């Protein structure tokens, strides 16, 4: 999992976006960023970093098997415990699965809200 990853492609953005309830003003403007994510694993310990277009971080800082307050772009949070199953890191939350994977220096992230699923993949650099 640990190094810096470039967003090259994503699945269902649009009808994701959607889904959580921003306007599609917003989805449309906010298509366009960037985001390189950076990964440092310490054993069980992960600092979680995502850096957009214009200069913005978000980091969040989790344990696996421990409970800990995962935050998004936009300043949303919600309470979770971080599994590793298989390879993946999974998380949970009411009505929300989400995983990461490293698939051959690529990190894969899924989210699935009802039946829509969004994927991201990012090149390692
Ligand atoms: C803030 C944000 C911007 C995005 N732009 C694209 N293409 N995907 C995105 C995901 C998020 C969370």
């Amino acid at each position: 999992f640990t190094g810096k990853f470039e967003m090259e492609s994503e699945k269902n953005y649009d009808e994701f976006m959607k889904l959580l309830g921003i306007s599609s003003d917003v989805i449309e403007k906010a298509r366009n960023f960037k985001i390189v994510t950076e990964v440092q694993q310490d054993g069980q310990d992960f600092t979680w970093s995502q850096h957009y277009s214009g200069g913005h971080t978000m980091t969040n800082k989790f344990t696996v098997g421990k409970e800990s307050n995962i935050q998004t772009m936009g300043g949303k949070t919600f309470k979770a415990t971080v599994q590793m199953e298989g390879g993946k890191l999974v998380v949970n939350f009411p009505n929300y699965h989400q995983t990461s994977e490293i698939v051959g220096d690529k990190l894969v992230e899924v989210s699935t809200i009802g039946g829509v699923t969004y994927e991201r993949v990012s090149k390692r650099l």
